[PDB]
């Protein structure tokens, strides 16, 4: 049964943040109206120690973070050190599920904060959660598999596992000349021991359901068949989604869905967390529909009544539309990058 991080105390604590104002209590008000809360287990998240933080971040970087809570070399509100402690805390508590045996999916939609370096805050990021669960999931297992979809390129986990072997980073992101955060070439495959460890998928704009799944299953086939991963952590940030203020790419949470399940039938210690998505009511249509195809359970496509109804509008239905934006990806590019990415994972062994 699918262990779900949750508590009143760390939603509201979440949503003190002012780029994704409530977003937090959108996602789980949504997903309680739709009962899916009671199919799942809810544990309370614990408040990540220094040392626990310490795992991933310099000691110097946390003891200013805890500063300007109360220096732009840092990336650099208030508060701010509580907050990143509750998040950090949540996917590490989730991780720790995984390990005992708990569960088989542990969700924490409030994480998956994967900008932040060890010294240096970035993309909306203070803290990264996600490195923070993977190196608590080291504790079990010795190889972990982390998948990011986010629109953007999850380069604070890469970096942070850049030299290891023990830990493969999957990226699927929208990769341009000017566009945050600059890294993640397909060329980008790690460095050091970690060589051919990192993989890479620049995708243009306009990309949809059908063209991001062929990629997807391809990626993580050949994937799971060269690296064999014993833990999975999947970053599923929704700015990919159509109605994203980014307005990048025009997905809808059915093909990012069928990429979860792909994974989901590996039948792997699976970490499920959050990140971007700044459309917050397609945001929690997204993550809420996410939940349901854990739990295996169909959805009604009327939003339930509940507090925040009125951000529904026009619709107030479940399912999103693409937009009429034209898509950028051109076959040719896709495969060579497919192929490219396939000649990377055979020197995996
Ligand atoms: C307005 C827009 C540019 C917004 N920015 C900001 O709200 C602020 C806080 C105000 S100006 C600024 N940051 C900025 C200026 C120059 N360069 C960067 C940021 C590099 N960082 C990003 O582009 C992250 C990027 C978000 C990434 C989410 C990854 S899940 N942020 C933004 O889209
Ligand atoms: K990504
Ligand atoms: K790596
Ligand atoms: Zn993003």
């Amino acid at each position: 049964v699918p262990v779900y991080i949750y508590s009143p105390e760390y939603v509201s604590m979440c949503d003190s943040l002012a780029k994704i104002p409530k977003r937090a209590d959108m996602v789980h008000s949504l997903i309680e109206a739709y009962a899916l809360h009671k199919q799942m287990r809810i544990v309370k998240p614990k408040v990540a120690s220094m040392e626990e933080m310490a795992t991933f971040h310099t000691d110097a970087y946390l003891q200013h973070l805890q500063k300007v809570s109360q220096s732009i070399e840092y990336g650099l509100t208030e508060g701010i050190f509580d907050y990143a402690a509750a998040i950090g805390g949540a996917t590490i508590t989730a991780a720790q599920c995984l390990i005992d045996g708990m569960c088989k999916v542990a969700i924490n939609w409030s994480g998956g904060w994967h900008h932040a370096k060890k010294d240096e805050a970035s993309g909306f990021c203070y803290l990264n959660d996600a490195v923070l669960g993977i190196l608590r999931l080291r504790r079990k297992f010795e190889r972990i598999l982390y998948v990011d979809l986010d629109l953007h390129h999850g380069d604070g986990v890469e970096d942070a596992f850049s030299f290891t072997s023990k830990v493969m980073t999957v990226s699927l992101h929208k990769f341009s000349p000017g566009f945050f955060p600059g890294t993640g070439d397909v060329s980008d495959v790690g460095l050091g021991k970690g060589r051919y460890y990192s993989v890479n998928v620049p995708i243009q704009d306009g990309i949809q359901d059908e063209k991001y799944y062929q990629i997807c299953e391809s990626v993580l086939k050949e994937v799971y068949q060269a690296f064999n991963p014993k833990a999975v952590v999947l970053q599923l940030g929704a700015d990919t989604i159509a109605g994203d203020p980014m307005c990048s790419f025009n997905m809808t949470p059915v093909g990012i869905g069928k990429c979860l399940k792909y994974i989901l039938q590996w039948q792997l210690a699976t970490l499920i967390l959050g990140g971007g998505g700044y459309n917050l009511a397609n945001t929690a249509r997204c993550w809420t529909y996410l939940t349901g195809v854990i739990l295996g359970k169909t959805l009604s496509s009327e939003i339930p009544d509940h507090e925040f109804f009125t951000a529904y509008g026009p619709d107030y239905v479940l399912e999103i539309t693409p937009s009429c934006r034209p898509d950028r990806n051109e076959p040719h590019r896709i495969q060579q990058i497919l192929n490219y990415i396939k000649g990377n994972l055979k020197h995996v062994v």
